[PDB]
């Protein structure tokens, strides 16, 4: 039945959550942290704003509670519990996420220094171990970076915002938009899951040098800087390239060839080289999948196949269905209500 639930002033919205929970303090983006009495866990729990303010919202809200209740692994964020004060679907208007409150993400551990190879093998083999799940349920995370990537004080990491940002966000000299495959990043198809992929290569460069891999200035910037490392690209790849206009801008770029990744990355394990190279490739349908990277040899300390679990059959079937606000609203609170709380 429905425990107790008070309320509190917190990040200028009043939070109605179970008695369970205390001492919630504001984290960040809205977050607090708080101690969950029934567990004895530091806990993160999320507020949604506005939930079903409008069809895209109620369908939002809708998708990221579907996505959270059906991950399960260690190496992804998962929901430890999920609340409503409301009684009825008649009542139903705030949704409260729960989930273990992690120390630190990859950007405060990184902070402009370099990482030992063994750190760098431990952090993108769990990347990669979440990402292999997350993909074998036809999932795309579409926005992998460090800010999204949590660790806890052993260095144990989960993924946080799979599958779910603006125009001017985007623009400029901004982390948002460095990690992103260049075919998201200028729209050029029907993009599949190695744009997940090409984020880790970013990251991992990073995490080898201490220094962003393409920090671009804008979006035509950070082009110049990938097509300098990795070459302009050939005759299949912008046969492609479905929209027209970005084809023909490519075509406009004076050609230029791969570089040398062992004079790029200088110092560093020749099988970390190898491995970037095959994640760093233009042609999405010629990257490497995080399956096959697991089983990369860089990786040999801490491979195990039988420990490398695949998700559950998702059912995605709603994302290109049409539904009323209401009707995003009562599939949400069926979700919410059906909820059963891990071990
Ligand atoms: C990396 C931060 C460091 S700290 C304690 O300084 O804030 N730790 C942390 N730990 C957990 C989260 C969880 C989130 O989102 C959630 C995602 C799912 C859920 F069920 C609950 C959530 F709060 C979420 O956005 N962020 C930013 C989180 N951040």
């Amino acid at each position: 039945e429905r425990p107790t639930f008070y309320r509190q002033e917190l990040n200028k919205t009043i939070w109605e959550v179970p008695e369970r929970y205390q001492n919630l303090s504001p984290v960040g983006s809205s977050v607090c942290a708080a101690f969950d009495t029934k567990t004895g866990l530091r806990v993160a729990v999320k507020k949604l704003s506005r939930p079903f303010q409008s069809i895209i919202h109620a369908k939002r809200t809708y998708r990221e509670l579907r996505l959270l209740k059906h991950m399960k692994h260690e190496n992804v964020i998962g929901l430890l519990d999920v609340f409503t004060p409301a009684r009825s679907l008649e009542e139903f208007n705030d949704v409260y996420l729960v989930t273990h409150l992690m120390g630190a993400d990859l950007n405060n551990i990184v902070k402009c220094q370099k990482l030992t190879d063994d750190h760098v093998q431990f952090l993108i083999y769990q990347i990669l171990r979440g990402l292999k799940y997350i993909h074998s349920a036809d999932i795309i995370h579409r926005d992998l970076k460090p800010s999204n990537l949590a660790v806890n004080e052993d260095c144990e990491l989960k993924i946080l915002d799979f599958g779910l940002h603006t125009d001017d966000e985007m623009t400029g000299y901004v982390a948002t938009r460095w990690y992103r495959a260049p075919e998201i990043m200028l729209n050029w198809m029907h993009y599949n899951q190695t744009v997940d992929i090409w984020s880790v290569g970013c990251i991992m460069a990073e995490l080898l040098t201490g220094r962003t891999l393409f920090p671009g200035t804008d979006h035509i910037d950070q082009l110049k800087l990938i097509l300098r490392l990795v070459g302009t690209p050939g005759a299949e790849l912008l046969k492609k390239i479905s929209s027209e206009s970005a084809r023909n801008y490519i075509q406009s770029l004076t050609q230029m060839p791969k570089m040398n990744f062992a004079n790029v990355f200088i110092g560093a394990n020749p099988l970390a080289v190898d491995l970037l190279e095959k994640m760093l490739v233009l042609d999405s349908d010629k990257r490497i999948t995080a399956a096959q990277a697991l089983a990369h040899a860089y990786f040999a300390q801490y491979h195990d196949p039988d420990d490398e679990p695949v998700a559950d059959p998702y059912d995605q079937s709603f994302e290109s269905r049409d539904l009323l606000i209401d009707e995003w609203k009562s599939l949400t609170y069926d979700e919410v209500i059906s909820f059963v709380p891990p071990p």
